[PDB]
DNA sequence: AAGGAACTTTACAGGGAACTTTA
DNA sequence: TAAAGTTCCCTGTAAAGTTCCTT
DNA sequence: AAGGAACTTTACAGGGAACTTTA
DNA sequence: TAAAGTTCCCTGTAAAGTTCCTT
């Protein structure tokens, strides 16, 4: 039920990977690319909901950009294609402001 | 500090105006048009944040459709132009569901 | 002699079981699974029509998805097969929005 | 609001055109084809809602079969194509049984 | 008719290859 | 003017969704 | 912010021709 | 089959939806 749990996690995940210089930005800096496995591992810790439950809510509330039927989208870094979990910077920025 | 207060207010504002029959809908029924002065009066009551503070978070989380650096939007009803605060019905339904 | 009695009952039944957490959703969240016995017990209360009379109208107006000669369809929850009364979320939504 | 007004109209319209022999059936007899103009003229009479308001509700509740972004669909009678308002016979049949 | 068993689809996971868009 | 961003093709998988088949 | 004016889109309306499905 | 049923091409329109631009 409690929405802060999901919002706090999104901010915490981005803050953690930002410190551990483990996050990449889109060309326009409007999006954050995170590895699907890293994010799914970090979401396993807090047992308020399942990893898929957290990603469904993030997708539905449009805090992450997904492809049809998936929790991630195709990206290109240094001419190589891969899948990444794409977090909207705009969604991270207020949620962070709210808890700052 | 509590994201639920903002989400509960959005649902409560829509529920209040729905009972008092004061809602206008978009052609596709995907959006709710509310008078700017009305929402700004209703948002004055609960003192967890300022009216502008509440509208900034609603805009940033994309629960309302606005024009760049405004909380308002231009609409058209019976050939006449006016400004309304435009609430996404999808955002209202997702949030009402998440609390009941 | 009133379609609203059937319509309002569908919304009321879904609202009741949603609060009491006795509702399960399909994978795509397009359908609501309800136990055949629970729904048949709840439909006994309001005497405007019989339980089978209410389920016939719900089926015919396609507010519920049914198998051939029944008012329930086969479902699967955690690899186990069973029969449930399957309510279209679409129907529930539109009807809820009417009132 | 009063759903009976919409249901009673659907049954009344089909009953009227059935007597005046202005009804055509699908091959499987599961659908009723009515001329778009005739039905829109008949829906003008009872002022509880607009013609477009009545057809939106009929479409939503799936009492009529429509094409994407329309209140009618393409049909074929004796090798000739035309557009008709297609009423589900199943929808007409309970709505009629309820009110007899 | 009722339900155990078995077949089909889906919603998540992935990639090669080539196209379109942007700084 | 080249790399990001996207789009069109596919594959893999476990459980949901559905149908077969027996009683 | 407010509002005149003018642009673009959408959800309704139509049809010829050709494709897919059914008796 | 051969006609029903459907889809793929297109066009037209008025008002909603949006943007431009000035105050």
């Amino acid at each position: 039920k409690d929405l802060n749990l999901y919002a706090k996690e999104l901010v915490d995940v981005v803050n953690y990977l930002m410190k551990k210089n483990q996050l990449v930005f889109s060309r326009n800096n409007k999006f954050i690319y995170v590895n699907t496995e890293t994010i799914k591992s970090m979401l396993e810790k807090r047992n308020y909901d399942t990893v898929d439950g957290k990603l469904y809510l993030w997708r539905e509330l449009e805090w992450i950009e997904c492809a049809e039927d998936r929790f991630n989208k195709r990206i290109k870094i240094d001419g190589e294609n891969m899948y990444a979990v794409v977090i909207k910077y705009s969604s991270y920025s207020i949620l962070k402001r709210l808890y700052l």
